[PDB]
RNA sequence: AUUUGGUCAAUUUGAAUACAGAGAUCAGCAGUUCCCCUGCAUAAGGAUGAACCGUU
């Protein structure tokens, strides 16, 4: 029961160089690591921390 | 009171032969245009489905 989760959409726009090579989804362990993750396609910048 | 409205053409001629003059009728199908339905393609544009975790 899960009543609580919900999505939201934090971005809508246009990069200017598109460097995912895939789509690669994936679980981290932590926060870090998940930014590390996204900095592999030097982006950290597209996760919002609420 | 009379009379014109009355010349067959065609051919053989240097009047004879001709004798009115030479496809019909019934029925398909396709195309042309517009419309409607149906299936497919092409673009575009939606809508939606599908277990479970993925990739350095």
């Amino acid at each position: 029961d899960m009543h609580n989760n919900s999505i939201s959409k934090t971005w809508e726009g246009y990069l200017q160089d598109c460097k995912f090579k895939g789509w690669f989804m994936k679980v981290c362990n932590d926060q870090d690591s998940l930014l590390r993750t996204l900095g592999q396609f030097d982006s950290e910048h597209f996760y919002s921390p609420v």
